């Protein structure tokens, strides 16, 4: 599971706001959704080409070919942050990002996508989806304490994700 992550996550964009329980499975489902998308079209890609690697540039390609393209732009910008940033340097921590690093790139190569990948692939990788997932709670979050709600219950998720440009294309 991916549970502690966004939890995590849910409270740096909101220090003092839960989650219901199945709203939590809701965000688990999100994120293996949008990480086997991303992760497959790279597959593909990295054998669309015959490359071995599936690299930080496969997952970007990826990105911009799932993400509705507003989207697609701040999560490559947050995957190219995470990556440049964990250069100059652990592990996660020198990208700076919550969603463990190692267990993204785990969880990778247990689904054999390719070959083998570039250290600096499950980086960008953990920063799209913590950023699709600090969108998801981040909005979510605001609409509970819009209408005056300490918890992020499934249904505020739903007309959350739904009703929004972009995140209904996910």
């Amino acid at each position: 599971s991916y549970s502690i992550y966004v939890y995590k996550v849910l409270k740096q964009v909101h220090p003092d706001t839960g989650i219901s329980s199945k709203a939590m499975g809701i965000m688990n489902s999100f994120v293996n959704d949008i990480f086997e998308r991303i992760a497959g079209e790279a597959s593909r890609l990295a054998h669309y080409n015959k490359r071995s690697t599936i690299t930080s540039r496969e997952i970007q390609t990826a990105v911009r070919l799932l993400l509705p393209g507003e989207l697609a732009k701040h999560a490559v910008s947050e995957g190219t942050k995470a990556v440049t940033k964990y250069t100059s340097s652990s592990r996660t921590v020198r990208a700076e990002l919550s969603f463990s690093v190692s267990q993204v790139e785990r969880s990778l190569r247990e689904g054999h996508y390719a070959q083998r990948l570039s250290r600096t692939a499950p980086v960008y990788l953990a920063a799209v989806i913590e950023y699709l997932t600090a969108k998801v709670l981040e909005l979510a979050g605001n609409e509970a304490q819009n209408s005056g709600e300490r918890n992020i219950t499934p249904l505020l998720l739903d007309m959350v994700v739904h009703n929004d440009r972009l995140l209904s294309t996910l």
